[PDB]
């Protein structure tokens, strides 16, 4: 049972950073999203084109997964998108990440069916 | 159990334009503090001063809550703080909330042993 002052914090306090920059994007995302649990999630990568243009990922050019499997693919342009990867600094639970936003390929697993995007596998 | 599409959604999915604008702050800081959970929080105070500084209101002007609870403190300084409004848009499970950068008073609740605080009442 969460104390009176834990919730203060939760909902009240960023010192942490105050609401300026985007440098911390991931950190607020990561977290939004539920990668800090447990465990800092050490990669991820956000997408922010439309649901229907990575959907359409799917129906694009096929390449070989990273792991072997052969259900990936790669998009015929390149996407804005987010990179988030754990910094030196961060040690859970005081997950730190370091945003990076670049425009690129992105290569995914497509699964079910319809077939969707089921797994971020690259970025190219 | 999550679906894999919904997981590729939460972990790697986030269309729109500007990602990380300090317009975005709010709605990317209520979800992350879990204060969309069930509903949407209407409206919420981020400080960003530091936790030492926002704990020594409780020693500083004593004044009356907005609820008439008597146990009221309001910070001698100003302090740089958002403000999160849920916008006519929003509504569960889609929060929305405007962003809103400022610097004033607050006034917070103080309880405990030791003495912190343990509700945010407001800002002036």
């Amino acid at each position: 049972k969460e104390s009176a002052a834990a919730k203060f914090e939760r909902q009240h306090m960023d010192s942490g950073n105050s609401a300026s920059s985007s440098s911390n994007y991931c950190n607020q995302m990561m977290c939004c999203r539920k990668m800090t649990q447990g465990k800092c999630k050490p990669v991820n990568t956000f997408v922010h084109e439309s649901l229907a243009d990575v959907k359409a990922v799917c129906s694009q050019k096929k390449v070989t997964c990273k792991d072997g499997q052969t259900n990936c693919y790669q998009s015929k342009s390149t996407m804005r998108i987010t990179d988030c990867r754990e910094t030196g600094s961060s040690k859970y639970p005081n997950c730190a990440y370091k945003t990076t936003q670049v425009e690129k390929h992105i290569i995914v697993a497509c699964g079910g069916k319809p077939s969707v995007p089921v797994h971020f596998d690259a970025s190219v």
